């Protein structure tokens, strides 16, 4: 659907068997989720935002259903204040900006 | 225009007589720009992101031209890593998400 920006663009996602709410974030290259348990193996990583850096765990090729659209890609898990769907997955569900 | 997200959605802006590049950021409530000289009077403020918090100067009713669309609103100035156009201004230039 089209989404306007008067409110935070939140969507329901299903990942790792669990249901969550996440922000569609054009200002994020990567997808970053709050602490949650995801099955596979991972690789430590450091990502930088507005207030500095956080350590996250990088999971590759994770299935995510974003507003009922399926995508597979990298998901980062760590102490982000909010679940963020980044451009890496936005492209996969055909998400675009319009003005 | 319609913008895809295979790359960072960067646009050219004009503010305070100066030309800058800024990221269209659906994940940001407010607009935040790197240290620059802005004429107005300002109020101290504190904003939080992924790695913690930064102190910014809040300027109200600042004119901004974003890809040739004019908007007037609050602009925050401080040590952000990148110039961010947030939802407060995105709504004014009629910007939407689409998928
Ligand atoms: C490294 O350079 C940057 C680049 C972009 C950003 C923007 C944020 N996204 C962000 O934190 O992205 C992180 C994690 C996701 O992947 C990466 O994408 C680019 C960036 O390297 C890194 C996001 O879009 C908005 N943020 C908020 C989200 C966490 C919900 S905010 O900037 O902290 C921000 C906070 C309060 C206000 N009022 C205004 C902005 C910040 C700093």
């Amino acid at each position: 659907p089209q989404i306007t920006l008067w409110q935070r663009p939140l969507v329901t996602i299903k990942i790792g068997g669990q249901l969550k709410e996440a922000l569609l974030n054009t200002g994020a290259d990567d997808t970053v989720l709050e602490e949650m348990s995801l099955p596979g193996r991972w690789k430590p990583k450091m990502i930088g935002g507005i207030g500095g850096f956080i350590k996250v765990r990088q999971y590759d090729q994770i299935l995510i259903e974003i507003c009922g659209h399926k995508a597979i890609g990298t998901v980062l898990v760590g102490p982000t204040p909010v679940n963020i769907i980044g451009r890496n997955l936005l492209t996969q569900i055909g998400c675009t900006l319009n003005f």
